[PDB]
């Protein structure tokens, strides 16, 4: 099994999937390694090779922290890097069906994290379901995350910001073209990704540079203008700073700052990350995405503002308790080993920790808002209260905005509302439908019979699976006997609830809370 | 002839021909000596006695008070300006009696409004005689002196110590128990009702310890004593004494001198300059109002209500639909009488200016926010109808259900009503929706003259109102008939019921406003 790419040739692998077969092609190099000198600067196109390359492994991971707060834990360690650590890991994965087709549509990957983690070779991220099941080419990808992907240092390329970004790109620039020779279809290409990826999507929607390497963008909990999504332009060079003192390279000259970072060892660059934020939580990006003037050439905020951006169809949506998974890493009184219930005042203590620089007024109005309970006894009042904040704000809230400001621009905008809990989610029945667990679900998992998942499971995870595939196929997310699915309009802004009992269409999702982040909130 | 024998001498009265029948009515009874002279400022003297016959057969002096004049020739202003003489000398009260007269008759006892700066007894919609008519009870009201006259206050000195009106209308209580009975009432069933200052006077009577044998129930209209306006600290009632005794050229060291100074002034100059005492000054301030004398208000009336420290009894309580639309129009920017007054968010934030001065322009925002949550964007009546609602919520309704809630809680039986029939005679534009104090007129049962131009629906309301009022006075509980009625249900904190009153449909329902109150009662005093 050998096909030839522009760069040379390289050798596959069957996969048995379903009764049937699934081309595989696993670490395929797309740029030369960012080692040395190369670091920190946008990723350098590769030469041919003369022989073959046996893309018949995952590659290894880019540079990053692990995930250890709980050892032996499968809900955290599961996002855990499943190969060896390397500076070298600019690859992509392939897979394709059997037998193979001549003009398939291409689903891309682009896995998410804070910026900081992750990797395109998790069990989670496996596309040969998809291959099988739809028959679409599906292709993901490693790009530089943390200080090594996002450092900025702007208006200099020896470090100008968003080359995790650039790897993304370079890697749809390798699809464009080579996958043709695969069987795809170079101008029916969807980018997909969830949080991170779902906001570098968005990002990729907004940068020219991009604009012909895809087709539609499918944004799974998270988009730019999340809060937590870009870092402004003088905060960057704050953390930069921070982070060249935390390393013994403060100097005068930035170019050769660079030069003294280039000579510390990874992990003494990555061990500090964690230090160039004073207010740290889990929902810091240490280094993310910043207005380099290249892939950015400007505020995100301002050109979805002014519609200067890719026009197409979008797939948007978030799940039900999005916020929950980061209360379990700090906030006082919460745990995966108790049924974590807070008190009034340690809410207001959460408050402080996830909102550092808001005044006491502020961390008051939004109590205010979140305490018009329903029933008043509970009392897990407060701890679904600061769950829905933190989901609210950094998640739910930016996305509706994000959909409703790109429909206004004549585009088909969908959205969904994940409101299932897996049955083998291993964490805490109170943690609800959490950040990152729609993702097995989209990725055909639960098709695996012999995967201790439901009936009903494997039945709603066939749903996603068709009308993600049909979306990137057609631009309309329809399934067969199934929900029609509307488009998002400014005005009656319809969505649609993914469950196993009865998917419906809704309006104005959330719409009394997301009335006090997008109106009220930027006052105090 | 008519002629009773009080305990102060004997009084002479006059036949009223009211719906085929008969009612007594003793018009100006005196129930103190004339707080004139040196007796300005001081608590009201006891009455010695009059040799001959007391002539009750007209109303007496309208206590002094500015007069609203802003609308010339208007009715629906000048219907609340006093119809008669007015005087230093106005400590008189009415008595209306059904005929033939009654054995044991449960009295009605009537407290009028305003911002305790005007308002008298003599008012044609504060006539008693409907309601001795219809159902057979007495009814009574009183003069009490009304701004710095009744309520300048310097806390310990019996020169003015504060709260004289109060004082007044104490006395007027106690007149009743002392006299009632020789024109057939039973002092032991004896119901106080008045409308927004008076029904936050009532409220108080309920706290003050010197009242408490003085009467037996309550209703309060349109007031409480914890609504923003109702009651004056200590200091600030001490400072805005020495800010009108500056104003009237007053000023001394000791306090004596002061106010024998303030005593020499014409009635007319410290009417002139009681506007100013208070900086800012909305059409809602209360310039001189009640304050903690350390007499009648031993303390801050919130402690002695969440202390528990009141009369145990039945109380009557309820609201307007539009409280605030009256007091937009005589001063908010962009309002007017004259026009459908819509205004635009900007207005809307200056509105808010006049009524809040002292918070912060985070509060201002705040109130706007919880108030914008528009159903419909357009609708341009939003903002107007917005701003009446905030004036409305804050200054009467939620104190309103906040007093009801924490004096049920000590167990005894409270009733809400939600007042929202806008009469067919309001003189006032019809933006300005079902206003303050116009819910009196239904209460007083004037829709029962049918050569009145009320509509028959009106009639029946009033009927019904009245009713229910006078039921209350009696059994302590507002029952109609037993059959073919709505059952009004008592006011408890859990469910918090309510009734609705109107033509169409009343009926019972629950937790009044409850997302409206919440903001003013949880986060507006943490701003
Ligand atoms: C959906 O994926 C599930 C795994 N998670 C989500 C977890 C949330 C809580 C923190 N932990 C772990 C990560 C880690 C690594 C080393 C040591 C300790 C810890 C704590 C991850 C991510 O990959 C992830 C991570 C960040 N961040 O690093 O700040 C995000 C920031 C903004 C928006 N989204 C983020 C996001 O989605
Ligand atoms: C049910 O009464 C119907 C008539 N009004 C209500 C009108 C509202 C608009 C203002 N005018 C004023 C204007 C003005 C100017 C010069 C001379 C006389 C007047 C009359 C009265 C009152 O008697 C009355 C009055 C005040 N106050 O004067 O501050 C209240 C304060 C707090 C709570 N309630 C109050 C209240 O109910
Ligand atoms: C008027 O009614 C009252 C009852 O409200 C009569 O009452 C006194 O009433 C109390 C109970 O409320 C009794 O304990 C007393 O014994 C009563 N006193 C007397 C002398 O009977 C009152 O008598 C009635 N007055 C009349 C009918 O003239
Ligand atoms: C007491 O009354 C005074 C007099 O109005 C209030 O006023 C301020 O400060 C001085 C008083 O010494 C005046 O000259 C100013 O004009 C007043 N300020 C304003 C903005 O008018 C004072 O606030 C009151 N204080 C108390 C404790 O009651
Ligand atoms: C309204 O309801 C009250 C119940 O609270 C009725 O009260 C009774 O009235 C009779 C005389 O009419 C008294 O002898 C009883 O003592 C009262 N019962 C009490 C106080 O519990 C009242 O009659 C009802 N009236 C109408 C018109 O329905
Ligand atoms: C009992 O009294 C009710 C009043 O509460 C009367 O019913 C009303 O009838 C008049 C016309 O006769 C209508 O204008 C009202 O709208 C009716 N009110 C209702 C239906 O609530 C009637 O006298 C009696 N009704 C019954 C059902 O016995
Ligand atoms: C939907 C579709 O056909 N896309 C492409 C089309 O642009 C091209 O002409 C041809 C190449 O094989 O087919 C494929
Ligand atoms: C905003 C500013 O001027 N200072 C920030 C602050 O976080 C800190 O003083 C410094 C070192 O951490 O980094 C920078
Ligand atoms: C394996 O690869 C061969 C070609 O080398 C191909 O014919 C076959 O379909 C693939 N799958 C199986 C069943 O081995
Ligand atoms: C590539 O795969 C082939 C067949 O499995 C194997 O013989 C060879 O060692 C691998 N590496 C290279 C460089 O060919
Ligand atoms: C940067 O500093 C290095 C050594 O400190 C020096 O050789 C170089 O000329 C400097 N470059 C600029 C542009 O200042
Ligand atoms: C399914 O769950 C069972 C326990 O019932 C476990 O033994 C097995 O390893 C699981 N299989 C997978 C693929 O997770
Ligand atoms: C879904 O919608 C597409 C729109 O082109 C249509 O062709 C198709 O028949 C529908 N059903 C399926 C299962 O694709
Ligand atoms: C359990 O979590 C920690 C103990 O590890 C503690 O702070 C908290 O109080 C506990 N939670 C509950 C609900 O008891
Ligand atoms: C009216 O009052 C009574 C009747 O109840 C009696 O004195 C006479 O009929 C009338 N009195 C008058 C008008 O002098
Ligand atoms: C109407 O009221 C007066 C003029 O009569 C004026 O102050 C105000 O601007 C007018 N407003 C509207 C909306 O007519
Ligand atoms: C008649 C017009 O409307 C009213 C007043 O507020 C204006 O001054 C103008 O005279
Ligand atoms: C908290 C502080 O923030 C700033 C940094 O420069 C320091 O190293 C430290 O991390
Ligand atoms: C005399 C008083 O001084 C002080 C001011 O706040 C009052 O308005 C008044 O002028
Ligand atoms: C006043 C109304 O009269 C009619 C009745 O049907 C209602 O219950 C209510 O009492
Ligand atoms: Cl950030
Ligand atoms: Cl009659
Ligand atoms: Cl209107
Ligand atoms: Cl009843």
């Amino acid at each position: 099994i050998i096909i030839a790419t522009k760069n040379g040739k390289v050798r596959g692998m069957n996969l048995t999937v379903f009764g049937g077969t699934v081309t595989a092609f696993l670490g395929i190099p797309y740029a030369q390694p960012p080692l040395g000198r190369l670091r920190f600067k946008k990723p350098q196109s590769l030469t041919k090779w003369s022989d073959i390359w046996n893309a018949t492994k995952y590659a290894n991971s880019c540079c990053q922290n692990i995930d250890q707060s709980f050892p032996g834990f499968h809900g955290s360690e599961m996002w855990n890097p499943n190969t060896d650590l390397s500076e070298d890991c600019l690859y992509l994965n392939v897979w394709i069906p059997a037998p193979k087709p001549k003009n398939a549509t291409v689903l891309i990957w682009i896995y998410g994290g804070g910026f900081q983690t992750g990797t395109s070779s998790l069990h989670v991220y496996d596309g040969k379901f998809l291959a099988r099941v739809e028959r679409v080419i599906v292709v993901s990808m490693n790009y530089r995350v943390g200080a090594l992907g996002f450092l900025a240092l702007p208006g200099n390329p020896e470090a100008p910001g968003n080359m995790g970004l650039f790897d993304q790109q370079l890697a749809l620039q390798w699809v464009q073209k080579n996958i043709a020779a695969f069987g795809g279809n170079p101008k029916s290409v969807t980018l997909f990704g969830e949080s991170a990826g779902a906001a570098s999507v968005s990002l990729h929607l907004l940068s020219p540079g991009s604009h012909s390497l895809f087709t539609r963008a499918i944004l799974q909990s998270g988009s730019f203008n999340a809060p937590w999504a870009v870092t402004s332009l003088y905060e960057a060079r704050n953390r930069t700073l921070n982070l060249a003192k935390l390393t013994g390279c403060s100097r005068e000259n930035e170019t050769e700052i660079i030069k003294c970072l280039r000579n510390k060892d990874p992990q003494e660059i990555l061990l500090n990350e964690a230090f160039v934020v004073p207010y740290g939580t889990p929902l810091s990006v240490n280094f993310g995405p910043t207005v380099d003037g290249d892939f950015l050439t400007d505020m995100p905020d301002i050109l979805l503002e002014l519609g200067q951006f890719k026009k197409t169809q979008i797939l948007v949506g978030v799940n039900k308790d999005e916020g929950t998974a980061f209360l379990v890493y700090g906030a006082p009184g919460f745990s995966k080993d108790n049924n974590s219930i807070i008190t009034r005042k340690e809410f207001q203590e959460g408050l402080k920790i996830f909102f550092p620089g808001v005044s006491e007024f502020g961390k008051e109005s939004i109590l205010f808002h979140y305490t018009d309970w329903v029933d008043d006894q509970r009392p897990e009042n407060y701890r679904e209260a600061l769950g829905d904040v933190v989901g609210d704000y950094n998640f739910i809230c930016p996305a509706l905005e994000f959909t409703k400001k790109f429909s206004e621009w004549g585009n088909n905008a969908f959205f969904y509302y994940f409101e299932h809990r897996s049955s083998k989610l291993p964490w805490p029945e109170w943690m609800g439908v959490m950040h990152g667990y729609e993702i097995e679900f989209v990725f055909g998992l639960p098709l695996e019979r012999r995967d201790n998942y439901t009936k009903a499971e494997e039945i709603l995870s066939r749903s996603i699976v068709k009308r993600w595939a049909n979306f990137a196929k057609y631009g309309n997310p329809n399934e067969t006997n199934s929900t029609s699915w509307p488009v998002f309009k400014s005005t009656e802004q319809k969505y649609l609830t993914l469950n196993t009992e009865s998917t419906r269409i809704m309006t104005k999702l959330r719409a009394q809370q997301c009335r006090f982040w997008t109106s009220f909130f930027p006052k105090v």
